[PDB]
């Protein structure tokens, strides 16, 4: 009932966008609902092998042209993140009164929360070695990651970092479903238009985060607060990111930018 019922539907909204989640990733990670473990990504051979059919089973895989490793690889990065961007847009239509903004606010919502969004959630498919890719038929180290040349190693391990660190907060995915709606119902997004409205909305969704919060982790009497901090982490984390990828953009002029992220980086802070 009432911010009971509000935590659900944001939930099954959640479970309805997203097909691998935090559940799923630990029951793959730990061998639970295995026998067979995911293929491992941790070089040039395993990569190429992973994307003729043990990982990716296209016959031609559809990135754009790459010169070198670490670019192919932010190539990957980049679709991965396409997909959730995609995932993250469809989800913020179950937002109570979201699709009722105006266009343009929806817009700058989504443009200024995705990659906090996708950062917070990417905790869920990782642990301190490495990440799932494609719900979980693959598994890339970190040690490859942290491989590659800079700027692409740089680019990687700072999300790394905050997604090890933050899966210390023990959360699950109905916790997240919420902890993301409140990432992109944010009121101090650059150049929103009604604030007043676009706040009311999250306020809702802040309200049912502390509600479920203490609901689902009744021994956890700080969990609020602190996720309430990590607001602040991402905001800090994009905004870091938006300077790599203007930098990419002018100093690896030959490494492709996927036109739906251009379009989120443009005129981004
Ligand atoms: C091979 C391989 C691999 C591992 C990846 C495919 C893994 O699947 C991707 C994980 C990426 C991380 C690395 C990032 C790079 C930023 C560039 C794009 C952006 O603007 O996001 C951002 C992180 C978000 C997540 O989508």
């Amino acid at each position: 009932a009432d911010l009971k019922a509000f935590s659900k539907h944001i939930y099954n909204a959640y479970l309805k966008n997203f097909n691998m989640t935090k559940k799923k990733a630990r029951s793959i990670l730990t061998g639970k609902a295995s026998h067979t473990a995911p293929f491992v990504i941790h070089d040039i051979e395993t990569l190429w092998q992973a994307e003729k059919g043990l990982v990716w089973k296209q016959l031609v895989n559809g990135l754009p042209p790459y010169k070198e490793i670490s670019v192919h690889v932010f190539y990957r990065c980049q679709c991965t993140t396409v997909e959730t961007v995609r995932e993250l847009t469809e989800f913020a239509k179950s937002i109570p009164s979201f699709s009722s903004l105006f266009l343009n606010d929806q817009v700058t919502l989504l443009k200024y929360g995705v990659h906090e969004a996708i950062f917070a959630m990417l905790a869920s498919i990782v642990n301190k070695d490495g990440l799932l890719v494609a719900n979980g038929s693959g598994f890339v180290t970190r040690e490859f990651l942290r491989s590659l040349r800079k700027p692409f190693s740089d680019i990687i391990e700072p999300k790394f970092e905050f997604a090890v660190k933050f899966n210390a907060l023990e959360l699950d995915d109905s916790d997240l479903a919420l902890f993301i709606a409140a990432i992109i119902l944010c009121g101090d997004r650059p150049g929103l238009m009604n604030v007043p409205r676009v706040e009311a909305i999250q306020d809702t969704i802040l309200r049912a985060l502390e509600f479920h919060l203490q609901a689902n982790h009744p021994d956890a009497q700080y969990l609020f607060p602190k996720l309430l901090q990590k607001m602040a982490d991402l905001r800090q984390l994009v905004t870091e990111h938006a300077q790599m990828m203007q930098r990419i953009k002018k100093t690896e002029t030959e490494t492709s930018l996927h036109p739906l992220l251009q379009e989120i980086y443009k005129d981004m802070y």
